[PDB]
């Protein structure tokens, strides 16, 4: 039963506060921190980790969600490892979100690093297609089970020891022009970030929209503006871009039909 499913899922998501020791901050903000820490394995061994930290309602929301984001399973989407919930001295819960360590970073930076001299290399075209590609095979496999992102951007995208990309934490530059109106939001509108995300990989992570302010933004777009093609971008890989930010949803390509699209794109690259 779906009950039942959820009891289950709720079982295996927790993680005894024993098995975790918390170290240095990485990270901080009005959100909360991001640390480093180890996590002791069934297997008897510690695992490097990263701990995100963030009513007795909103706790629950969190376990449940919590639940079924580490039910997801797929080589694009972040692995959520557990949750612990400790609680402050003033008494406030304190859920910690348990992920991967993941030495090369968010997408975004390391695009911004490689156009450094210490940074990694120059990253060629089929390389910037490779991690497209990633992200639209990730978000197919959310949207095929229903599941909406709703912050797409290449800071919430993350690069694997391997190079892989994965889609992660589940921003008026990436909001489609839909949600800006009726703050209605559908897959259609991850569909529309996901080509914005396309251009800040294409640009190696220039913020979208050069010269229009965020709140020039909505009736830039009413007026049909879109974002502009990237230099040495290919004609046809713009295409694919274009078609995230069509006026009407319908309109719109699912991610199914866009990962397509940009495995051919690839494939036909020397
Ligand atoms: C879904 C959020 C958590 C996903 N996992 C994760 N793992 C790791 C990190 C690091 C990070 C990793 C390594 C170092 C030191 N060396 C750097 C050079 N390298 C070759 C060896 C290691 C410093 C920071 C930053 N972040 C942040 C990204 C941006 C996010 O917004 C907030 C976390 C990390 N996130
Ligand atoms: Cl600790
Ligand atoms: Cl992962
Ligand atoms: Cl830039
Ligand atoms: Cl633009």
């Amino acid at each position: 039963s779906h009950m039942e499913e959820l009891q289950n899922k709720l079982e295996d998501v927790v993680i005894d506060r024993n098995l975790l020791i918390l170290g240095r901050i990485l990270g901080e903000g009005e959100f909360g921190s991001v640390m480093e820490g180890n996590l002791k394995q069934e297997d008897g061994t510690s695992l490097k980790v990263a701990v995100k930290t963030m009513s007795q309602r909103e706790i629950e929301e969190f376990l449940s969600e919590a639940a079924c984001m580490k039910d997801f399973s797929h080589p694009n989407v972040i692995r959520l490892l557990g949750v612990c919930i400790e609680m402050s001295s003033q008494g406030i819960p304190k859920p910690m979100v348990i992920l991967p360590f993941m030495k090369y970073g968010d997408l975004h930076t390391y695009l911004l690093y490689s156009r450094l001299e210490t940074g990694p290399r120059h990253i060629p075209l089929q390389t910037l297609l490779r991690f497209m590609v990633d992200i639209a095979l990730g978000m197919e496999y959310l949207s095929n089970r229903n599941f909406l992102h709703r912050d797409l951007a290449a800071r919430n995208c993350m690069l694997r020891d391997d190079m892989t990309v994965c889609v992660a934490d589940f921003p008026v530059k990436w909001i489609a022009i839909e949600s800006l109106a009726d703050r209605v939001y559908t897959s259609k509108s991850d569909v529309w970030a996901f080509g914005v995300t396309m251009w800040e990989i294409a640009t190696r992570g220039m913020t979208p929209y050069p010269g229009v302010q965020n709140h020039e933004m909505y009736d830039y777009l009413l007026h049909g503006h879109r974002l502009k093609q990237p230099e040495d971008c290919l004609d046809e890989l713009y295409e694919i871009m274009y078609s995230c930010w069509r006026t009407d949803p319908l309109d719109r390509p699912t991610f199914s039909v866009l990962r397509l699209q940009l495995e051919r794109l690839l494939e036909s690259l020397p």
